[PDB]
């Protein structure tokens, strides 16, 4: 199939700086045009207001990163390139929330522009259910020339580290194609 990264049974906690480093996998992510990032995780129950699930970030450019995050329980998403400009529409007020202290999944899909999808297509799903589609761009890691780091949890942006929380992660899976809504429903 299309599985390029699979990480199972890991966690963010005090002893690892609330972070699982996956930066060894950066080149795999840079190569992707259509992609899926899927994470099944359990946040500690009284979560921070903003925390990162999966991010790619840069040691030299503080405002160039990709993040699938949770903001006041809302599953959210943001990508910014080397000019700091937004790749996607705002997801901070997307409709679907996770429940902390319980198992949840969040799935992002990205489809590069095509003749019929002229600006590409991005989707975020929460527990198998489409939360919001964004048709601003189909930009992703290939569009971020200065990235250096990949992580679950606390995210290094230049000389600062932010968005840490304690998470149990049953799996992180990255695919080299965009799963369909039907596939997200069954494969989560
Ligand atoms: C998806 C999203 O909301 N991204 C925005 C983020 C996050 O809201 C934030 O990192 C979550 O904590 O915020 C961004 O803007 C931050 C940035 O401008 C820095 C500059 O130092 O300031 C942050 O606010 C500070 C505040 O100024 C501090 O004095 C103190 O109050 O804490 C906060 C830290 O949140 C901005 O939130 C970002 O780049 O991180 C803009 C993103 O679009």
């Amino acid at each position: 199939g299309a599985m390029v990264i699979e990480k199972e049974d890991v966690e963010t906690n005090a002893s690892n700086g609330q972070r699982v480093d996956l930066s060894s996998e950066l080149d795999k992510l840079k190569k992707l045009e259509n992609a899926t990032v899927h994470m099944e995780f359990k946040p500690d129950a009284k979560a921070p207001a903003f925390y990162n699930l999966f991010s790619v970030s840069s040691a030299t450019k503080k405002d160039e990163y990709f993040t699938m995050a949770v903001y006041n329980n809302t599953a959210t998403l943001e990508g910014r390139g080397s000019d700091g400009k937004q790749f996607y529409n705002n997801y901070n007020d997307a409709p679907l929330k996770v429940k902390p202290g319980q198992w949840n999944s969040v799935t992002f899909t990205v489809e590069k522009p095509t003749a019929e999808l002229p600006k590409g297509r991005v989707r975020l799903y929460v527990n198998g259910v489409l939360s919001r589609t964004s048709l601003r761009s189909g930009n992703f890691i290939k569009d971020m020339p200065d990235v250096t780091h990949v992580q679950i949890g606390a995210t290094k942006r230049a000389n600062n580290t932010v968005w840490g929380s304690n998470l149990q992660i049953r799996n992180l899976t990255v695919y080299n194609r965009a799963l369909t809504p039907e596939e997200v429903q069954k494969r989560s």
